[PDB]
């Protein structure tokens, strides 16, 4: 947190917390992030390293509203885990599947409700050898990451909004 | 937290509570909450176990627009620790002298953010023979408690205001 904050500008801050996620064995991240009492998810504050192409497409079709992991950050502030579980419609299925062939598994997000009413989402995604993996992977650092993702939340909030 | 949802009612979610912390090292809390944009602190919603003559004058005289751990709730999301250092106004050094008589010293405050914009406080005090050892205890569990604030705080914004 204290580089996140001594950090200048959106590429530094982008580049400490996508180290910070590498460091701790997830290879993709994606930090999301709303003013209060704003639905444009097409048009939020995102930082981090999902393929380029994938949150282009991602935006265009306005899948924020399919993807079951954003519904659930509205109404939570627990992680949720990308299991087969939650992908449980056609369009869901359908959109799993695509975000299967971007390199988009295994992970988890944890929703982001700021101080000021920001709403946004943390998520990573882990490459493990299987789905059992993944999981005991991902608790075994579940404390790490939920203090991560209130840092991330405070100081990001600050860049993407304060002057 | 299955355990706070299983619950039924206030009494059984504040023993529930009380013992989870109880159990991280610390015998007293006070789990706060309000509904969104309401900052009526005297009648937020309160669980926990501080001495009940220190809640009645707490909230008697004003002490929410006083105590620095409120405020700092209000502004942010990462943990406030009990010190000398956080209050600073002569009023505020007047509060720490009673909240020091009322067996306050040693703690900390975990701001509560919900998803429907509820605003809280979880606060946790530590018995310790001094600060050293205060601090050793405190931050044995902090990213237990980490987590604990989080599902306290999905759990008993149900409990507080929904049917
Ligand atoms: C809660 C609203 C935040 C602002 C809008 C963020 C849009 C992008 C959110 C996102 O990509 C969630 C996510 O990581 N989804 C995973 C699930 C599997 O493939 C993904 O892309
Ligand atoms: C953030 C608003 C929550 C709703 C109002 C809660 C009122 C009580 C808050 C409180 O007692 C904070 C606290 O634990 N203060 C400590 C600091 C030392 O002595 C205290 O009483």
């Amino acid at each position: 947190f204290l580089e996140l904050e001594r950090s200048s500008g959106k590429l530094e801050w982008s580049a400490i917390l996508q180290k910070m996620a590498s460091d701790l064995g997830f290879s993709k991240i994606l930090f999301g992030l709303l003013p209060k009492d704003s639905q444009d998810y097409e048009n939020a504050f995102i930082v981090g390293n999902y393929p380029a192409a994938w949150r282009e497409h991602y935006d265009r079709a306005g899948y924020a509203r399919v993807d079951p992991t954003v519904s659930h950050c509205t109404q939570s502030v627990l992680p949720i885990f990308w299991e087969p579980s939650i992908y449980q419609t056609r369009k869901q299925h359908e959109f799993f599947e695509e975000a299967s062939a971007a390199g988009l598994v295994y992970g988890l997000t944890m929703p982001l409700h700021g101080a000021r009413g920001e709403l946004g989402a943390l998520s990573l995604s882990v490459e493990a050898e299987n789905r059992a993996e993944a999981n005991r992977f991902m608790e075994s650092v579940l404390p790490t990451l939920w203090m991560l993702k209130d840092y991330a939340l405070q100081s990001g909030a600050g860049l993407a909004f304060e002057h």
